[PDB]
């Protein structure tokens, strides 16, 4: 099929990219970065996140592959030594696909702007104090005040959700996880403290109380939104599709990254 | 249908039980605690847990109801003032049922003994140090050492999973959650630290390293097992069925219990 | 002696201020906000922090007083109903003084700029990733990467140190506490995780690795410092002096603020 | 002076002990385990804790030494390769001494029994639910309910206090730290959550509410006390004295044990 390859930009990733292109030149494979069918990321998870968001509008027609030229990643989880065997098996095709859930973020102004996240989306305050009303399925749940909130995808739970105390969820679970950032709790102010895991079709809505300006991040893109009326989180109907050529369990990927490898 | 009622034993729960029986006497309802179809628990979640385990072998033929004579519970979530309206609506029938997942615990000796848990099951050490090899889907994940482990159901996440830092999961998610109890982490000893959420059909196996005696709890029953070879956790194929007569969202039940009511 | 009074600015605090001035007019008390001897803060802890930093260069010649027109504060810990009894006892004098330790922050450029903090001082990253080398008494302790670090005074432990998992220290302990903000820990990256409590004369030094621009906060003043070479934390030789007219134990102040009042 | 040596019991520690005795035979050094002046522990921190409690009644006349035949310990912090240089420098004497604070535990019945702890002392429940009234300096602070409480010494903060979220305190700080074990917090039950650091002369008192039987641990000795009326914690007036022959900072000892060595 059609294919393209992104690279971290350093010398190791660029040269491995040119070697896979040359290996792809030995099959009916056409290099195309406009409407590709196979996107190969060479670098870390950050390079993979850039590859995802570069083609987020054709997710249902693309199978992603991750090659880590540095330490093992959760999305770039194949060694550079396996590039040649990767080229052939991708060349024949007939591979199976695995799908991970995505997080849809909707931001309303006083105008709507939606986003898709592979890791997570965070809300923080532009300078001053951060206070939100957290509304779950139109039911007011709590008035949060602290440094911010993080809504994570299943595969994003090992990223930044994890540093905030959140649990690690297997990516086959269609859900999203919300974690707190330095919440203040006293007799007057009250948050749940525990992380929350929401299923599909559950809508978590963040609504402002005083300041209406928020620093909103979606994966690695962070933009200050002004005059914000609402932030809506829910598990997306779209999914990201990986091409699998070997067996690499998520919990094994967790073991190698955090226990020892 | 046939029905029975358990009571916490105090005077308030016993008298409310006799008043519901008298109200049930005004319909074709037969009191039977051998093969009931409706089990009504009057008390707290502890009384409800006793009611569940009393009829754990007929779970697919029973719809449970919880009435809290004290503070609001997550299973006993209906006020005593709503007992009369409860008797009639249960009398007519035609109610809908909601189902929560359960945790199957398997304990092997050198002999097998399986259990069902509505909240969680915990493993701790009989006196000395607690060390386990944690095996996920036959893959060795970590060597845990500390005070113990807790494997929680979705509706058990607000119980004791919560005190151990675990996340709160909506009970519609067929999953189980594992939390650590005072794990020691240094250069020599390494645990994941984060809680783990496992989907259906995933098998978490605990295996001993030195001591083979463990204090194993399943909800509120705690028994010391000797000569233990393995402890297997997985989401059960059985589910507990509640009869619902009103709308009481889980997140609303979480709000009232931990934020304010 | 000479005295001045700051006010939160709202109508309740301004009018209580004019009533204490009128009550002070009935004694030999001279209102002076240039070289006062008694600084009375009317408002919350935020108003008290502004009062502290307004007179941080004459700390050894001032006894502070806090009056909370809203909820109880840890520095503004006297009810407005006790203002009249406060005016007289401050008028006679002969009060005893209590002293809390302070945190000295030193920031070096490529030039030095020192600060004093009553609550804490935090280091965060200007936009991009936050990586630091943490050096304790010239010994390299760890390479921190995450959202930031917080170095807290004893009386600042109930503030923002507390939201970050830190312990609450009695203000008689001459020490400082360091807490982490969303540290990432894997096989490759390693932080201590636990909060650290340092005694007097111990010097904690933060040193950059890549980015040399940091958002540095000292209590409520937050300023982006550019071209930063080092950030040095240590317990200050200066102390803040409170005038005490009653008995209000710190742990009682903790109980009323976080347990119930 | 007089000296004795304890050993972990394995072959490596026993033979290193006989080699130090033979090396001590080359000086005026008399082996005496009744009234020694130098206690040398060969093993881990556990062997050192046994050595401490073996001579807890002559602490002001003993300087302890720790040799780790396994991984580095916080009390056994000298390599076996440094045993010969250790024998000579201990033989000459003229060494300096460092002192760490200790925790005094007082247990009253309905009779008093006091203990000394080098790491910590914990209170847990004999089977059933664990509820305590926590009283600080005769002021009731909170009603704790959960799995237990841990009161730690400064040098015990890296032990088991650390697994419970507590902070690490430099051992020059005369203080004690209290951490919670799986506390339950809802609208009805309320604990501080944060760890508490108490100075000298502060008295933390645990008092029962229903069950009067508690599993009380002091370092590695754990005994079930029946008919308990009170448990009193406070920094002891006694201190443990180490002989120092090199420079080994506590924070360096923390770095090697938890970061990397
Ligand atoms: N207001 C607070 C400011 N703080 C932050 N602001 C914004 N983002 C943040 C913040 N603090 C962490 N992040 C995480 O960085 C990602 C940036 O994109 C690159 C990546 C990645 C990645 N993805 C995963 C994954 N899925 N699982 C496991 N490790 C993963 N990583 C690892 O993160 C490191 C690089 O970041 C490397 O070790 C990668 O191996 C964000 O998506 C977020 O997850
Ligand atoms: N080795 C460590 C020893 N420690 C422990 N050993 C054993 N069990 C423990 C331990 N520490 C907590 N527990 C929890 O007690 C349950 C006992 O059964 C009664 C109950 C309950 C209950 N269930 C829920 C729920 N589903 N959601 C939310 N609150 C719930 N509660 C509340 O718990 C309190 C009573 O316990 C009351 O406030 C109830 O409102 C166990 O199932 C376990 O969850
Ligand atoms: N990069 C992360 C961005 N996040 C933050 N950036 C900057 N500061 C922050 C941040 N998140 C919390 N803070 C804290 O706010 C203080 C601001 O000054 C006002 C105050 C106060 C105060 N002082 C105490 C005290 N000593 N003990 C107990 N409560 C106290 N408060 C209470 O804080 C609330 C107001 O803040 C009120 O409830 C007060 O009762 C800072 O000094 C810091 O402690
Ligand atoms: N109801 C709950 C049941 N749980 C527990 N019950 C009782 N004790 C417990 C429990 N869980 C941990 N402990 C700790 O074990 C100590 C036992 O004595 C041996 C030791 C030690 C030691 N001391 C230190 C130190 N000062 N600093 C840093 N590491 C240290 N260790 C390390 O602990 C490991 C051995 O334990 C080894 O890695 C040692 O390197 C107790 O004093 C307590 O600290």
């Amino acid at each position: 099929m059609k294919y393209m390859i992104t690279s971290k930009g350093d010398e190791k990733s660029d040269l491995l990219r040119l070697n896979m292109i040359a290996g792809f030149g030995e099959y009916d494979m056409e290099y195309d970065d406009v409407e590709p069918e196979i996107v190969i990321s060479i670098g870390g998870d950050g390079t993979f996140l850039s590859a995802f968001h570069q083609y987020e509008e054709r997710l249902d027609e693309i199978a992603f592959i991750g090659i880590h030229t540095g330490h093992l990643g959760f999305y770039a989880d194949w060694r550079p030594a396996e590039a040649d065997k990767l080229v052939k098996l991708l060349a024949k095709g007939e591979y199976q696909k695995v799908s991970y859930p995505l997080l849809k973020t909707t931001v309303k102004y006083g105008k709507e702007a939606t986003y898709l996240a592979l890791n997570e989306s965070t809300v923080k305050s532009s300078g001053g104090p951060f206070v939100v009303d957290v509304v779950i399925n139109d039911i007011h749940f709590e008035r949060f005040r602290g440094d911010g909130l993080c809504m994570s995808t299943p595969s994003g739970t090992t990223a930044y959700n994890k540093s905030l105390g959140g649990a690690l969820m297997h990516p086959s679970i269609e859900a999203m996880q919300l974690t707190e950032m330095a919440s203040i709790n006293n007799r007057v102010y009250r948050t749940i403290g525990s992380p929350l895991v929401f299923p599909k079709h559950h809508v978590v809505s963040l609504q402002p109380v005083n300041d209406k300006d928020f620093q909103i991040s979606v994966d690695h893109l962070s933009i200050l939104h002004r005059d914000v009326q609402e932030i809506r989180y829910e598990v997306s109907a779209k999914k990201i599709h990986f091409a699998r050529f070997r067996s690499f369990p998520f919990w094994r990927r967790v073991h190698d990254s955090f226990i020892e490898d």
